[PDB]
């Protein structure tokens, strides 16, 4: 009726959901995540306190294996958004972070779904911007004529290579 | 069916579980609680304010009497991830601290379960970065030659022997 089509869709698939718990069914391999970087802006380079202020653009991408559908019972559905907040999210963490408090470097909204097939699961998509205040030695042998480089760290707290690859 | 074993696996630990209360059921003997730290980074040694900033990773243990299952029931399952703030967490803290607010000095997402029996409770793992910010008296008699030492005093504040070990 007025009830626009997304809103079943949503009550369908999220029925069962426990966004507590890893989204995985398959036999024994890992959940994949792609992470994808943009670098928008080097806001600072403090070297007295040798840290780095980068503004980034993050994507993340994998497949959550308890949320497909199937198009055809949904008006041909094939997309939906939804908050980061109903779904379970992958914990990508900046191993040499300077900040501890996310709220201060991210801003997580919505996320993406684009359904694989009703037991294929659905293509999760995160995109977010990012503000990293990374630690970096730097060599100043060749002050002023010199070139540093800095390395970011990526990877999961809590999950090893056999549930998050 | 299509609902993964760990789905049904939650549902049965959490069913009475109460993460507001101590989980131990033994007859008088307390939790106990093991540390580890791992040092990564000396970021700041600030002389004329007397306190160190370090980054550190932690690790705590411990068994949890009322979490235990039997893994011949759930597909042979011995572990589970979950949310930290699902159960019951022991309240660590750094005595000599200079900043309360530990939304700004730790990182806690997810906890690791391995059951130890259906009636002998799971083993708890908790990991999390950490930033410390601790008070230090420093003797600069021989500086720029000055050895410091650096205390870092650990415990619970309101579980005593009998309850928290
Ligand atoms: C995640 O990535 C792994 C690669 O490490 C994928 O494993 C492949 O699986 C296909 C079958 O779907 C095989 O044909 C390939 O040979 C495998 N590659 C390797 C290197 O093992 C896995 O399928 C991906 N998707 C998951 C784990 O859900
Ligand atoms: C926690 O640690 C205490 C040690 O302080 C453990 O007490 C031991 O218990 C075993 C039996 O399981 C005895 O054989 C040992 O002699 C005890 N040692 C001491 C020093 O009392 C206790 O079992 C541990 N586990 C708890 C309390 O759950
Ligand atoms: C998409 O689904 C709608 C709803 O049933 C249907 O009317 C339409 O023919 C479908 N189109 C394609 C290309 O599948
Ligand atoms: C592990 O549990 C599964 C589930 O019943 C069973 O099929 C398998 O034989 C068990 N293996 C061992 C080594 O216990």
């Amino acid at each position: 009726p007025d009830i626009p089509i997304q809103y079943e869709l949503a009550n369908n698939i999220m029925e069962n959901y426990q966004k507590g718990l890893i989204p995985k069914v398959r036999k024994g391999s890992p959940i994949n995540v792609t992470l994808s970087l943009q670098l928008y802006q080097i806001i600072q380079v403090n070297e007295p306190q040798q840290y780095l202020l980068l503004n980034a653009w993050a994507v993340e991408r994998w497949v959550d294996q308890m949320l497909g559908w199937d198009p055809s019972e949904f008006d041909n559905e094939t997309e939906i958004m939804a908050r980061h907040d109903d779904i379970w999210l992958p914990d990508t963490t900046l191993y040499n972070s300077l900040e501890m408090d996310d709220s201060a470097s991210k801003k997580l909204t919505h996320v993406k779904l684009t359904t694989l097939g009703k037991n294929q699961g659905a293509m999760v998509e995160l995109l977010y911007p990012t503000i990293y205040k990374i630690s970096c030695l730097l060599n100043l042998k060749y002050f002023p004529f010199d070139t540093q480089t800095c390395r970011m760290t990526f990877g999961s707290w809590s999950f090893d290579n056999s549930l998050i690859d």
